[PDB]
């Protein structure tokens, strides 16, 4: 930790290249429009919300960047990737409006998007696909997302895929936000990877929402200490130009002592007093310091500002940041929250108008008018000139990539569609599918396999010799090894999954990890990924409650699909066979990176259990994609039922079908459900449409088109709701669901499948139970089956176990 | 960073108090039993799994702690809270066995616990309620959990609730694990809070699972750098005693230079070589370093050891941490991953026994026999004597608290059961309920309100003056303000929610935050909380997709209940009225902290929208707890339907009921469903039981004891699945569910409820459609309704919008 003063002394401060007076005129108009937008919204009295205080404290920081640093998307690259702090969006909108990129009607529709011509509260690409790029409002995700975005850009350059050398990633953060574990939890990574293309800009106004970050301390010093300790280049922008003479004249060095010893709480109090209170309680602490401003008027003392408000001090920091190599830079900008709002936190409106000399007359002020700069005016000319010299305007977004990829055909995965000689798993199938992709000339180098330390567990080792591990193991390595860091891996996956838009360079990531540590552990990022229109694959390996049998409670995943189904644009599958994996992966590739360019990403749970992999039935392709297809029909004269299974449990439902036929003469239709969720969604869509078109013939859910009315039983390696979600659409009077509800525990797969009541014996008992209630068989038959199969009818419900 | 040598010089380390030779014998026996336990498991060939290399590298560290530091639960306090590293559990089981706390049958049942007498793969209290205490296998959670556990102990002392001054929180971490953002993301909090009762013990074997943490770097230096920068006291245990002489004689300082410059990857290569190799490649780097061991034999050089394997160096480090005040201490213990096993890292284990001089011939090794010390032996006596001096054995756990609390009665919440004077929200109802509890003499001071910065947003600011904010706003403050850190707040919540077990001091936490940032953002901790038997309340504020209307995409929660239902012991409610909030909170209090002491925690979504709060219907209490009750029946001669709603949408479902009656003559039964999830679980439990007892009287789902067979419509502020989950149990042929599927966006509540097709008009159209289907009304009536209500039947599905 250094002294509580600017890192860059004035004698090392470069000359400011812009027109300070003109830029201030433009900046005031932006401040005004940002405030007008939020105020007009509040007048509606519709609890729309919107902030003003934050942007007022960081406006000048962004202004200097827009005028002298921010590089817009261009022919060579996607320009600088700016992770704008979420709630300062009104300021971004105000500037875009001034630049003529947004209309007054859009500003007037701030926070009213449903009808189409509005603006999102925060940066949401999904809602404004041509404007916003990075979802930052969920605090903490922006800083780590930015770290890996910068790492990914280095990756593209090192891989020889794209020269991203002129791109800088800017993460605009709040000091309170730095408390989120993900904000500083991965900063050492920037040092390990020498991310000199990453700049953290922490707005240090010393306050969070309901108070100071650390009133009894100094968060700027806390931030400096840990970032410095993490190997980052720390640049503190503490005081404005007005303090320079005072510091120079301070021979006793007592002023510096005073600045260092004062805590955030005290500074904040001076922040709400007056020049007299300052010279009295601040400078008046020591005669050396008190004498420094003795010949100063209370108004000249109150004029002393914080560095984050001085364009000159700001410029120096960003210039130094862009020159620095070998490590990432973090700029700690000292600002005043709610700057220039005085009474804040119609007289208030008049105050800001006067405060920033806004060109609005008393006659118009009541109209809460937006300010514009006429073409030909000095402001208009300068505003556009600076941007033009920096390649255009930002933020802006390209929804689709331009190049045409020559994707592998399903036939290219032919081997996976055939019966397998050796017993393998769906994870082995996944790896083989990847290998097929690594042979496709058009996308082989666009593939981005990602692992979180463990590769052997998922049989990814074979890939190492083929494409290697990115380790700028060398700079050309293709696989991203992020270590024990699922969130970090997810962020690399996200950067890769959205490269098609950000860099107009489609990259196809495949991140495989323990399924449990997916949505459950990085769920907020997965939701943000949907918002960011990510197109890639998330592979939940070692999935299924009973399948990762020895690991127990915190590893056995029987619910990730319940978490994944909450994301609108995530398509989830739980294949049982190798050929399904192939079909699903091929379809995903085509949908996301083929002509369609569908904005959706995939989640495929794979297994670590080997078993016989049969050949794909002819014509089953569509059913596999849709989510269900009839595997086969087993004859039986004493009864008829339908059996459904997915994942590792399907082969057990198949065993039950054979038992039912052989021991009870009960026939059955056996279905492989590759996706209960896609089926549920299709069903909901049909019912929704039917409800809205009462005069039309009811549409039929696909699952209802595949199934019949015979009593049905479904068993999965997931909690019952996973299969129960399609109940409404199953055309059968009876539909019993077996599932793995309850906490996992360590044991053999056989013991766990009996414990969770999902194995063959339970499926059989469930099936016989339905046939009994229909009179087709006597109840003693099921009671005898229960005894026969060593089933404990009175063991505690697994959910409670 | 400091030089790559021990922090504590030899002339500064205290005399080792233990019997080195005796301790090694005991340690070797533990090492043996641990290996045997895992080997016998693998023999079964049931893919049970289990690790050995990790415990081998940290075995000595734990041994010194068990012999001289770890305080077991005692009459005065819960003892030291040790977050044992998850996968080294075999070593803990081995010691427990040697202490006579576990039987041979239990060790032989390692990772096979379904039938009872077995052992969990890792620390899982839910599975082993009297043994394990803190779930640490999901890496990254243990370090944050520990930080907040330490802070909570400070809190209990400062609040005058319990003298926890004699307790120390030890977090045993892996170095690879430190890459998880959660691992270092909150370490500055330990400094802010001067957590000198917290000790992080990082096993620095330099390797994660598939490779080194940072092969071309120095992970220990990285760790020292950021922790030191965060204000922690860092103690490096680098080299064993054999190095002291070498370091002392080297007047050139070259050995230190050599140690500093050598990277992790090279040190690891040495480990796989021999004395000659080290002599040449390490000491041979410089003539001065070569000269230090010139008179040494290669064997002597090979004997040079890493500090983390030397009891004297380890002891010195833990003793110094014990003396350090003002902040937390991190011990960086340098170890060898595949320590003993070496070449390994059934008979090949003789190499293990040879190097650790294990008493067992190569004739009985194939038998993989366990080693035990008979009562009276020098080892047995020493083993127990050291533990007795430290108050007993650990880990151990107390499932229930001993004191009886005098909980408030429901009548104490009487004011909340009456009609409210003004329109309020369920969040205001929640705060008023908390106030009732704060008046109860028995639990007032055991309550732990927790917020993450935002308090005013949840109307919590009023409590700030009554009970204050914990700030050691003073050391007596009752409210925990954890800032913008949901994971941290969750960890404080967890520490409080499990104090009843850990300190035999029940504390009742109420953590309120933006519902979206609950399970979605800290879901892995919520799962771990269930495993830890947490008993507390999670309050998801500003919940419901359409209710937090202006916030948009990353704030509008219409799915947290879908995530919460995946946790077996989490009880979730989505109340619409203030009286329901009261009944639910009182019941939760009674269930968790009353005589029942049920191991479950509560999740209650509350709202930021005010509306009329009617009085509770007489006798509706149990129905509220169970999940559903009939509000009223409206007469109608043209038809009859059932209408269900929860949360903020219920009042709109009631509006629909009035419309149907007044405009279409359609009568209805209106139900408030306080918990679709509890109703779903009840139904699942009933059918499970029924199918398991085919000859007995079938149990009827609770929801089927409330609803009838008339066509039904349900609508909530959550995705359709939230209400569709009870389909199988709804005793009606038609059950249409409306929901908020799709990403949120900014607008008025009215526009969002129409966009998400959940408002009164959609409920009406849904109900009429059902009637039209059964010919009770003309299809034209439904079509006409759609037109009248300005419903766009061809609007894109909200899920895809
Ligand atoms: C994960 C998450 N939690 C909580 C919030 C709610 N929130 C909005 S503004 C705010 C405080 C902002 O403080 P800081 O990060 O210091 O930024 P400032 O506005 O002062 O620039 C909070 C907690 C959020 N957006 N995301
Ligand atoms: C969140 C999470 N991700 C992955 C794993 C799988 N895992 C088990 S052991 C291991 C490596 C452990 O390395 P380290 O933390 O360095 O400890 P060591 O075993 O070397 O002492 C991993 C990644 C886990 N337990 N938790
Ligand atoms: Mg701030
Ligand atoms: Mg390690």
């Amino acid at each position: 930790i250094s002294n509580y003063i600017n890192t860059i002394p004035v004698e090392e401060q470069p000359e400011y290249p812009g027109n300070l007076e003109l830029e201030r005129r433009i900046r005031s108009a932006i401040r005004w429009n940002a405030i007008m937008t939020v105020l007009r919204a509040s007048k509606k009295d519709l609890e729309l919300g919107g902030h003003m205080a934050s942007f007022q404290s960081s406006a000048t920081i962004y202004d200097v960047c827009f005028n002298h640093f921010f590089r817009a998307r261009n022919e060579q690259d996607g320009g600088d990737l700016v992770y704008f702090q979420g709630h300062i969006s009104p300021g971004v909108y105000a500037r875009a409006f001034l630049e003529g990129r947004l209309t007054q009607e859009q500003l007037d529709n701030f926070r009213q998007e449903v009808h189409g011509n509005g603006l999102s509260s925060y940066p949401h690409p999904k809602l404004m696909p041509e404007f916003w790029q990075f979802p930052t409002v969920s605090m903490g995700l922006g800083p780590i997302g930015a770290i890996y975005q910068a790492k990914f850009l280095k990756y593209l350059e090192h891989r020889g895929l794209k020269d991203t050398s002129k791109q800088t990633v800017y993460a605009f953060l709040g000091d309170g936000e730095m408390d989120e574990p993900e904000s500083k939890g991965a900063i050492t990574i920037a040092t390990r990877e020498k991310l000199d293309n990453l700049v953290f800009v922490i707005n240090c106004n010393l306050q969070r929402l309901d108070g100071p970050v650390t009133g009894n301390g100094k968060i700027i010093n806390e931030l400096e200490g840990i970032f410095e300790g993490a190997g980052w280049n720390v640049i503190k922008v503490m005081w404005g130009s007005r303090w320079d003479e005072l510091l120079r004249k301070d021979t006793s060095g007592k002023l510096i002592q005073l600045m260092n010893e004062t805590v955030d709480g005290d500074y904040q109090t001076f922040k709400s007093k007056d020049g007299a209170y300052v010279r009295e309680h601040f400078f008046g602490k020591y005669p050396e310091t008190a004498a420094l401003v003795a010949d100063w008027t209370d108004e000249q003392i109150w004029a002393l500002n914080r560095g984050g408000h001085d364009p000159k001090k700001i410029y120096a920091a960003f210039k130094k940041a862009q020159e620095t190599k070998g490590k990432a830079t973090v700029i700690l900008a000292h600002t005043i929250k709610g700057y220039g709002m005085g009474d804040a936190a119609m007289d208030g409106v008049r105050h800001i108008r006067d405060r920033f000399n806004v060109p609005v007359s008393d006659a118009d002020i009541e109209k809460l008018p937006y300010i514009t700069f006429p073409e030909g005016s000095e402001e208009h000319t300068y505003l556009h000139a600076q941007r033009q010299k920096l390649h255009g305007y930002l933020p802006s977004r390209q929804p689709n990539f331009t190049e045409k990829l020559e994707l592998p055909s399903l036939q290219d995965f032919g081997a996976l569609l055939e019966e397998q000689s050796k017993e393998i798993s769906t994870t082995i199938a996944f790896v083989r599918a990847l290998n097929v992709m690594l042979k496709n000339k058009s996308i082989k180098d666009r593939l981005v396999p990602i692992i979180a330390d463990e590769a052997r567990t998922f049989g990814m080792e074979g890939l190492f010799r083929q494409i290697g591990i990115y380790s700028p193991e060398d700079e050309k390595g293709q696989i991203l090894q992020e270590g024990i860091n699922e969130l970090g891996a997810g962020c690399s996956w996200l950067a890769a999954a959205t490269s098609y838009s950000t860099n107009n360079l489609p990259m196809i990531p495949f991140y495989i990890y323990y399924s449990m540590f997916g949505f459950q552990r990085i769920g907020d990022l997965c939701w943000a990924a949907g918002d960011q229109q990510a197109r890639g694959f998330l592979i939940g390996g070692t999935s299924g409650r009973t399948t990762l049998n020895g690991e127990g409670l915190q590893h056995e995943d029987g619910h990730s699909h319940i978490q994944s189904l909450t994301i609108p644009n995530c398509i989830s599958y739980d294949p049982a066979y190798a050929y399904e994996v192939a079909v699903i992966m091929h379809d995903g590739l085509e949908r996301m990176y083929g002509e369609k360019q569908e904005n959706v990403y995939y989640y495929i749970t794979t297994l670590n259990e080997n078993y016989h992999m049969p050949a794909m039935p002819e014509g089953a392709e569509e059913g596999i994609r849709k989510g269900i297809y009839k595997l086969e029909t087993i004859e039986g004269s004493k009864g008829k039922v339908q059996l459904l299974g997915s994942g590792s449990i399907l082969r057990h439902v198949r065993e039950a079908a054979e038992i039912l036929a052989k021991d009870y003469g009960v026939g059955s239709d056996v279905y492989s459900v590759t996706s209960f969720t896609e089926l549920a969604r299709d069903g909901q869509d049909c019912e929704r449409w039917n409800m809205l078109h009462p005069l039309e013939t009811p549409r039929v859910p696909y699952i209802a088109q595949v199934m019949n009315d015979a009593p049905a039983v479904a068993s999965t390696d997931y909690m019952k709701l996973f299969a129960e979600q399609v109940r409404t659409y199953v055309p059968a009077d009876d539909y019993r669901v077996l599932g793995t509800d309850g906490f996992g525990r360590s044991d053999s797969r056989e013991n766990l499948r009996h414990h969770f009541e999902v194995d063959a014996s339970y499926v059989v008992v469930a099936a016989l139970g339905e046939l009994a209630k229909r009179g087709e068989i006597d109840k003693k038959v099921v009671a005898d089956a229960i005894a026969k199969f060593n089933i404990d009818a009175d063991k505690v419900n697994p959910r409670l176990a």
